[PDB]
């Protein structure tokens, strides 16, 4: 049982709820007062289960047996999927009246990029649901159970990805052209091309990021939000944000953004969880 500090106020309601929704069955397993996950850091495979302590504002962490020679990674990456490093006070203060409504909003990160890459491409087009109906199909078939805990399922392994057949992941529900996706992104995995951590130069790696077959700008994007956790990303593509900015074109909502530099990642968040959200005028 370790455990890490962040700094309040932290909405875990949201954070849990954000999971929650986008947790893959057999492996993520997502409750009102923790989270848990199924996790492999090369031969090195468990469980990782969170414990969030609001009082005293420490996340505690326990791994099963088998992550523990890797227990160091496992807490880097839990951090790096709850935002710990966060400063609310900056954030909010930058954002300004944006962030006044929940002001404990924190970016949902990854617990590993390859995943996170994976898991964009399967939000193509389609509904959070939708999509994770669809990851759990993938992970149910390409996915290796864990021995002493039967219950949990690994995420696929790039290697696995690399060698499926395009129509076997096409049967699960996707167009051939977003399997031949996967299929070229685990094998960016495999080489080292796909960045597993920020670069730092973000646009610069999007960019050649998209020049990788079935990779558009809102994949991207996405991507770079959650699997590198970037802070100034917005996604004017987005078929939710559109519903936020009626009649406003992506270029448009792109300008429109500029104004919460050097932050957009965390505008997106709120402007994506504020309902009767609405722009200005000028
Ligand atoms: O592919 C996609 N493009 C833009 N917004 C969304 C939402 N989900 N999937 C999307």
């Amino acid at each position: 049982m370790y455990t890490l500090n962040w700094q309040p106020p932290y909405d875990w309601s949201w954070m849990l709820g954000f999971l929650a929704a986008r947790a893959v069955s057999s492996v993520e397993t997502v409750a009102d007062s923790y989270y848990a996950r199924s996790l492999a850091v090369g031969e090195y495979r468990g469980v990782v289960t969170a414990i969030p302590d609001i009082a005293r504002h420490t996340l505690h962490i326990n791994l099963s047996a088998g992550l523990e020679p890797v227990a160091a990674e496992c807490l880097a990456k839990m951090s790096r999927l709850f935002d710990l490093q966060c400063n609310p006070q900056i954030v909010n203060g930058a954002l300004g009246r944006l962030g006044a409504a929940r002001p404990g909003l924190r970016l949902p990160g990854c617990v590993d990029a390859f995943e996170q890459g994976v898991r964009a491409i399967l939000g193509q087009l389609v509904s959070v649901a939708m999509a994770a109906k669809l990851t759990a199909r993938v992970a149910q078939l390409y996915g290796e159970r864990l021995d002493d805990f039967p219950e949990y399922i690994c995420f696929p392994t790039p290697q696995r990805l690399a060698a499926a057949d395009p129509q076997a992941l096409k049967a699960l529900g996707m167009p051939l052209k977003r399997a031949e996706a996967l299929i070229h992104l685990a094998n960016a995995a495999l080489e080292g091309t796909l960045p597993m951590t920020i670069p730092g130069d973000v646009e610069q790696a999007m960019k050649t990021l998209q020049t990788f077959p079935g990779i558009g700008r809102w994949t991207a994007n996405y991507f770079a939000l959650r699997g590198w956790q970037a802070k100034d990303v917005f996604l004017p593509d987005d078929y939710l944000i559109k519903q936020r900015f009626p009649g406003m074109t992506p270029a448009q909502i792109r300008r429109y953004a500029e104004r919460w530099k050097p932050w957009r990642s965390y505008a997106l968040l709120h402007i994506w969880y504020t309902e009767g959200w609405q722009p200005d005028e000028a």
